[PDB]
């Protein structure tokens, strides 16, 4: 049983969300198994941002036990802007634990280094997720996003408890039941940061969403990359905090990291500035 | 000065939003002047539904002083469904007070009876409005929607305080600063009821959004119809409660009706069933 420990009021600089393992804080990047069912390829996804929300909550690499915190830019809370016809994030967005997009290396398909973070998952179920929630999903395909020149693969997946779960098994089913969702995913990731001064993103494979096989090859590679990492054999760890509480053969393993963590102090959500409302017509 | 008096909690059955003019509840339908600045075509819009929301809030014709309550469909609280790529209402939504789409007469332009309510307005400004908000807007165009075979014009408007008001003068400027919002408005109203299992709506004029001038003509006809209604001369008033605290020359004028409304007793937003989250691919 994975739960959540909320410290602070959502939408504040102070807001932290730690994942708990049967009541004890674990590392959201390290102590949560990639696979819930390896045989079958059922993955564990850590949800960072709920669908149609704007706060840019992220699993923080350099904090101990990598809590999910809102990203900041120039001292301020970061929020993604609404770009017509979309309203915030159009997917439940998060990542697969125990994966690492090697910054030190130029993945051969996209020809650019990874973006230094857990691989990214777009979860397309019909229920809006919650922050710090662990969900079991099935990968259906993958997109090669080059986000600011950096390899940043987007894995398309679905909550296995989703009513259509059974009917979706490969990328081509995405278009049969969620027609146009895959083209909106291409357009959303090309332009979301334009209202921020960033250039427009680009996709490898001409925006081709790769199938479950290819995707599965990519999650493994990334998962192997994390293996070199938490083990201690990465060429450059970039100062990621490797503290964990469940991999005992690791240099960085450390029980008591968990007792170290402060109790939940959940507070009512802080309000978001009315500028976030703005709808951009890009 | 217009404020709002909330009773009970949002998304509940006991929720009512009353409009106040200087602290005295007044009829949201009859007592709020259609015009803010007549000769400048600046109207007072009553806001029913903030943008990107789903509870279907409406000025209630059948209740004294016509409060804004939540619509009911088959004994249950009504909520509009998410139709990709949209999220709830894509526009702040409301009506103009002192208007009436005549139920009892077949309008010559669309060939159908009126829908029995104040004319409807789509406010396209960038700020998300609030329920019961009286805002000052400027008509820009009107679309002839046939809602389940009834005359249901949609006025397209913008808050005068919008940072873009000044550049918006007639319908053609809407496609200028808001490219594609016009195409999405037509679609949104055709399909929004499909998920409820009703048929696709159709639009007169082939969905042409008619100019600001045609618009004013239609708003004005509707004001005349309301004049017959409130004066007491309607063929059939349809149980519409015509109590008012400001037109003394009207038969139903009764001050003391304002003092009869209970004090505010707002509670915080009740949770909305998770089925509401679902996104339909129509
Ligand atoms: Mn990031
Ligand atoms: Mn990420
Ligand atoms: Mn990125
Ligand atoms: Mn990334
Ligand atoms: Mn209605
Ligand atoms: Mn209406
Ligand atoms: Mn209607
Ligand atoms: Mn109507």
């Amino acid at each position: 049983t994975y739960t959540t420990r909320q410290i602070g009021a959502k939408n504040t600089l102070e807001y932290k969300v730690y994942i708990e393992k049967d009541g004890k804080p674990v590392s959201a990047f390290h102590d949560i198994p990639l696979y819930a069912d390896k045989e079958n390829n059922i993955f564990n996804m850590v949800v960072e941002i709920p669908r149609w929300t704007n706060a840019k909550l992220e699993i923080t690499k350099e904090e101990t036990l990598n809590p999910i915190i809102q990203d900041t830019a120039k001292g301020k809370l970061r929020f993604v802007r609404n770009c017509f016809p979309h309203h915030g994030y159009i997917h439940n967005y998060g990542a697969f634990p125990q994966t690492w997009e090697d910054p030190n290396v130029s993945h051969p398909e996209t020809k650019a280094v990874g973006d230094n973070d857990p691989i990214d998952v777009l979860e397309i179920g019909e229920t809006i997720a919650y922050t710090g929630q662990v969900k079991q999903v099935k990968a259906l395909g993958i997109m090669a996003l080059l986000d600011e020149g950096e390899t940043d693969w987007k894995v398309i997946a679905i909550d296995i408890n989703d009513p259509l779960a059974p009917k979706l098994n490969d990328i081509e089913d995405v278009e049969k039941y969620f027609p146009g969702l895959l083209r909106a995913t291409n357009e959303w990731f090309r332009i979301y940061k334009i209202p921020d001064g960033k250039p427009e993103n680009q996709f490898a494979f001409s925006g081709e969403a790769k199938n479950k096989k290819y995707a599965l090859d990519i999650i493994k590679e990334t998962h192997d990359s994390w293996k070199q990492l938490i083990a201690g054999k990465s060429s450059d760890s970039k100062g990621i905090d490797l503290t964990n509480v469940t991999l005992p053969d690791t240099p960085t393993y450390s029980k008591a990291a968990s007792d170290a963590i402060p109790p939940a102090s959940p507070k009512a959500d802080a309000p978001i500035d009315k500028s976030i409302d703005k709808w951009f017509f890009i």
